[PDB]
């Protein structure tokens, strides 16, 4: 269960290679943040020991994001998808995290034309209930992402992200908000973590633009008065797609600069949002 | 403990009379809210029986607020504002109401033109001991509104209510905030509520320049998800100033209208606020 | 130019056939509203005299909108492009329409997956220099509206939106931003509207989750005082898709319903919206 | 008129004496502002040539502000208030300041009890006429400052400050706003700045509760657009009171700190705010 502040390393790689996790860890001490999200692209490439000897040697905490390809989509086809879930699983574990997150349940770009159907819950259902034992067994807990509408049809909401929890009923499934998300589907940004209060671990920091955090459109003051206000201990873990390399950017529809540099991102944006933080009483 | 909806009487009556009782009550059931504020202005003066019989008939809750005349400021005159509560405590229990609040710690005007001192507080505190075991004897609980800093110059802040209350130590004192006043003193608005959690069972949803709620500057997103964050299960009071008499709107420093009529206040401000309430899941 | 208050059809049904132009041109007369908006998306499907002739019964102005269907993406098949737009200039016209807006330069729904080229831009500019012209012999305007990343990848802000259009040189295109869009796109919603300044003749009051104006997270305060700022006089128009119309639905991603219903949408959002244009002054 | 940031000296010392201004003046050029907000309370103490000599050293501009003391309110005392300003503006222009601003017209902490008349408006017009002829012998302007309702019940709104410069005439007088006031005046924080649009100059970016700028419950959003969309020039200064000047101490009413320290106020105040201004492109 992550604490403090952190930080999702698309900033400095979007690849988890050799010296894509060196630049990560050193901007992370740089910044001196208390957790890293590495995600995992190509999770069969991640060199787990040396990843876990990083985050050892400079007392840092991880956790993993994905989503899932389309050969895996958990909508559609289950049984590839609990495949890819757990070999993902074991590489967090394996390098150290306490955690895989995102949007574990499809993939970006998933999309029907019609509402979500029933059939299609079940199958995710059964994809998290096979991964979450998994991930019990390796001692790590998996989060579930609500992402916006444009993404994936299926999860959108904080309050749609309960409903696929209770179903499972799995004790080690929590749920992920993130405000760029959020200030598109919540009704109202504070509901998305009211609806999630009990299952709320993590979240992500994220402008309404992708962009610098305190310069776009999100509730800010609400959301962090929000968060102290069901007693929120999870993760902070600000994401911004500055610098993200543009095969991965052009996929989640980022068509020009996010902001103009990552000197302008993190030097306003993270100072926003730990000031907020301060300010509203999560520290 | 009030519940659900409620309007402050200013903006039917300021003298709680025979006529003026009547008038308020005809038009709490005309917007069909729950509970009414009764101002205690001159408690001596009011008519308990025939209020009472007022709220029974009709099905109408009840409280009352008042603030503390000079010769009797519990800061400088703690003996003067143990009497003067007495009267106000027996008339509200007299007349159905199940709690006296507002500033019964103090004045509406006091200044010394310095940081409030030690010895202020332990008069307060003398005064609010005394008050609540009177309360207490007749079934009654007290509030203590944090106003702003031009009105007192004592308890501007949940978290200062908070500090006064846990001084005293008696079981039937809760925090009374208002948005109005939160508007200038918190540090970000929710954070008034936050500080007061605990206590927290009554509050004033009064616009910042006491016009008509959703057309001034108050964060009412932030205000309505910090409130149901925190379970808040205590009344929701609309108070404007909105045809008050004038020397009252004088005391408080309204020196022109602060809306057009009770018809934009009424029909503007009380379905945004219940439709907020709504959109908030506290309803 | 568009003057006063309207709503986009969709409020009120999902295709513009004859029930559907009787119902529309009904609920718009009882909210009492200025103009409505009618999505043109199959031209030679709307029987325009039928429409015409309501429109001047009950003293009603209207214009029409669409996407392009993706075989005359002007992006790509800019003479399809042109040839599709003729003759939903010509419909616009018949029927009594002031202008043709929207997404007249692409797909609702369009994406390369990769970042515009100057190749499409070239194409969408002459499709809308030979559009601008026919709309010119018709006597109505057209109109560019800026959409979010995931529902076009050419035209997403203001600025973007007023390049173009400086580009095309026609006195008859002006610029139409959306709310719900702005939320996303824009770096500061304000800035939207003070980028498209010079051109800025319509505006969608959209909520972020195309829901109930008023109660989801877009900047309404910083929206209205900036268009009161820049002296905005063009139209305001509600769009929430209660009703989705097909040929656009897999583009818009309304996958569950974006309020109770219609009654919940005009009797809570337009008293917002007026209030506020009333609070700011709006012309 | 003044361009650029500036920051009130109360941030730095309680009082324009000798080694006051050199703190004052040494801090300011740490935070590399344009300008100083020098207050004008004991005209006859200030050395205006060591002022002088320190400004143009540092290559710092410098207005100055006051509110009237109770011997020379213009609302009542008329003769002496003209005398006030005259020594006040001539001890401006001696130090190199370009404008006298502030509550020119009255105290900060002046109330009748009762609303404002034309008698004091009268009287008010009359000084600031004599006051303006003589600013303009000495080649400064004027600006006059709403405050809010409890500070002076004669000048609120900018509407109010803009029909007084207009019942003057003069044409070397400004509207002078500030957020901190507006935060509470205004039916909507951005009608402060569209009514004084043509006549505003100056504008205290203070936050709420006079502490740190974007750590409270004002709009920045919707000011910096508004100052945008108005082609906002002029200057733009922070005003926490760090340290009280005496004379004015009763009329403010900080009671408590508004903040940790000068280093708080200015490492996260002015950071924030010179974003918002680049974020919004008045630069
Ligand atoms: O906001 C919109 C959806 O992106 C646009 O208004 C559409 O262009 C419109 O519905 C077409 O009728
Ligand atoms: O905001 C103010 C009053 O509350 C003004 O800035 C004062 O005129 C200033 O503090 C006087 O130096
Ligand atoms: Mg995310
Ligand atoms: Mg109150
Ligand atoms: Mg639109
Ligand atoms: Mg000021």
């Amino acid at each position: 269960t992550m604490q403090g502040f952190g930080v999702h390393t698309s900033m400095w790689t979007m690849n988890w290679d050799r010296p894509g996790a060196e630049r990560a860890v050193a901007a992370a001490l740089k910044y001196e943040v208390d957790f890293i999200e590495i995600p995992m692209l190509n999770p069969p490439a991640v060199d787990t020991e040396h990843t876990r000897a990083l985050l050892e040697k400079n007392e840092l905490r991880a956790l993993c994001s994905l989503g899932l390809p389309e050969r895996a989509w958990a909508s559609v086809r289950p049984d590839a998808a609990i495949e890819h879930l757990k070999v993902a699983i074991d590489k967090t574990a394996d390098l150290g995290g306490e955690a895989l997150s995102g949007v574990i349940y499809g993939g970006i770009g998933e999309r029907t034309g019609v509402p979500p159907t029933e059939a299609e819950y079940d199958n995710i259902a059964r994809v998290l209930s096979a991964a979450a034992k998994h991930a019990k067994s390796r001692g790590i807990e998996l989060g579930v992402e609500a992402v916006n509408r444009y993404e994936n049809h299926l999860i959108n909401t904080g309050w749609q992200a309960v409903q696929m929890i209770e179903r499972v009923g799995a004790d080690n499934i929590f749920v992920h908000l993130d405000t760029y998300h959020m200030n598109i589907e919540e009704k109202g940004v504070g509901n998305g973590i009211l609806d999630a209060r009990e299952h709320l671990k993590y979240i992500h920091l994220s402008e309404s633009d992708r962009g610098t955090p305190g310069y776009g459109t999100c509730g800010w003051d609400e959301i962090f008065s929000t968060l102290a206000a069901i007693g929120f201990k999870g993760g902070l873990a600000m994401e911004s797609f500055i610098n993200m390399p543009p095969e991965v950017a052009y996929g989640l529809a980022v068509w020009r600069p996010v902001a103009k540099d990552e000197e302008e991102v993190m030097g306003n944006g993270l100072p926003f949002l730990r000031n907020k933080a301060k300010q509203y009483g999560l520290i």
